[PDB]
């Protein structure tokens, strides 16, 4: 689909058999979403954004739908006031930008 | 231009006659750089980002040039890890998220 950005860009994900959406987000590394259940080891990570530093933990190789489309990859799982679809995800379902 | 997002999407931009340079941020409503000189007057601005809330200098109606693209609107100044331009202006070229 061509989706413009005359408002937030949101779509829908599958993330622990659970139906979300968040942001399509060009600007961060990685992928975060709102406290939620996953699948096993963590790694502690240290985002940083506008407004400082935030704690996070790294889920590695997680299996995610977004828009439908299966993708493997990182999740950062920490407060965030809304959910972010990083370039690691965006680029296996061929998510480019035009103009 | 389609531009994949195996890197950070940066173009090129220009203002007060200063090139630099500034993500294609999708995830950014607003475009925020982190110092210009634009010759007097701001006004104070809040945003929330990923990691609380900042003080940011907001600028109407600002000539910028993206890509040799000439487009106006509303350049805040603020501490952003890396020079972003938002939806704001991602709109005045066209641009759209593509998969
Ligand atoms: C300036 C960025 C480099 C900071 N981030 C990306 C950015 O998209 C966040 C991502 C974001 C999206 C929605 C809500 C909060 C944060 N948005 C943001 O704070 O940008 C600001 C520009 O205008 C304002 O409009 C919305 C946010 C403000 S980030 O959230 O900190 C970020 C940091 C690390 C990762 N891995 C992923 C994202």
């Amino acid at each position: 689909p061509q989706i413009t950005l005359w408002k937030r860009p949101i779509v829908t994900i599958k993330i622990g058999g659970q139906l979300k959406e968040a942001l399509l987000n060009t600007g961060a590394d990685d992928t975060v979403l709102e406290e939620v259940n996953l699948p096993g080891r963590w790694k502690p990570k240290l985002i940083g954004g506008i407004g400082g530093f935030v704690k996070v933990r790294q889920y590695d190789q997680v299996p995610i739908e977004i828009c439908g489309h299966k993708v493997i990859g990182t999740v950062l799982v920490g407060p965030t006031p809304t959910n972010v679809i990083g370039r690691n995800l965006m680029t296996q379902i061929g998510c480019t930008l035009n103009f």
